[PDB]
């Protein structure tokens, strides 16, 4: 796949129509924290509750990869991967 990293910043990636917003009960500060394609990594999540949601008109927002607020664990975002 192709990869842009935010290498240094958070994400704040709007999210696409059809898209999952990733979101972890375990990882995130609360409901509302999520997570986009480009750097959900399921290794950080495997034995976590993980929801998606689908990006529609009504349902949108930013990934908040990064964003040390967001998370409780450290993330490993999935584009740092090589
Ligand atoms: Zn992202
Ligand atoms: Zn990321
Ligand atoms: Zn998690």
């Amino acid at each position: 796949g192709s990869v842009h990293k935010h290498t240094g910043r958070n994400c704040g990636r709007k999210f696409k129509i059809g898209e999952p917003l990733y979101r972890c009960h375990e990882c995130g500060c609360d409901d509302t924290c999520v997570l986009c394609i480009h750097c959900f990594n399921p290794k950080d999540h495997v034995n976590h509750h993980v929801c998606t949601d689908i990006c529609t008109e009504f349902t949108s927002g930013i990934c908040d990869c990064g964003d040390e607020e967001a998370w409780n664990s450290p993330l490993h975002c999935k584009a740092e991967e090589q």
